[PDB]
DNA sequence: ATTTTCAAT
């Protein structure tokens, strides 16, 4: 039902922080949501965590994706939620994984832009979206979800940190002229 | 609690 382990509420307040700059964030934290969809059997959905350590948390989730759920005439609808954007080899592996399974949609949230102002991760993030992943930074509804369905938060609501959203405009701003 | 995004020389 649920793959991985769901977060305890320090270390996703601590994680998805959404500072462009922050320190001392090592792990990449990589949530869930998958639609499956088949022609003549009810849509089902599974959802999960994915960290670093197939070494880094995208390249965890290709690996499990292929070995246990890939199957023909199904249709996949994956949202990602992830703490930093990908480095510029699993932004590849990513991209030609999508040109090779053209039943498999990705849409990619993350709260930080990993090395935004290096040119190599600036290609990785386009080269994703050119082969039909749509980045975006995630808001204040993207994180409440996260909180919701990713974390042990015991049914206390989701408590938005100061800068939250001066930190997407800033993150969106730097990702659009990096797609443009 | 007017229940933590925004409230800004
Ligand atoms: C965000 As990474 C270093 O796990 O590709
Ligand atoms: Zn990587």
């Amino acid at each position: 039902y649920f793959q991985g382990s769901a977060m305890d509420p320090p270390t996703f307040t601590f994680n998805f922080n959404n500072e462009p700059w922050v320190r001392g964030r090592h792990e990449t934290y990589l949530c869930f949501t998958m639609e499956v969809v088949k022609h003549h059997s009810p849509v089902s959905w599974k959802r999960g965590v994915f960290r670093n350590q197939h070494c880094h948390a995208e390249r965890c989730f290709l690996s499990w994706f292929c070995d246990d759920i890939l199957s023909p005439n199904t249709n996949y609808e994956v949202t990602w939620y992830t703490s930093w954007s990908p480095c510029p080899e699993c932004a590849g592996e990513v991209a030609e994984f999508l040109a090779r399974h053209s039943n498999v949609n990705l849409t990619i949230f993350t709260a930080r832009l990993y090395y935004f102002w290096d040119t190599d991760y600036q290609e990785g993030l386009r080269s994703l979206s050119q082969e039909g992943a749509s980045v975006e930074i995630m808001g204040y509804k993207d994180f409440k979800y996260c909180w919701e369905n990713f974390v042990y938060n015991d049914d206390e609501p989701f408590k938005p940190w100061k800068g939250l959203k001066y930190n997407f405009l800033f993150l969106d701003s730097k990702l659009q002229e990096i797609l443009e």
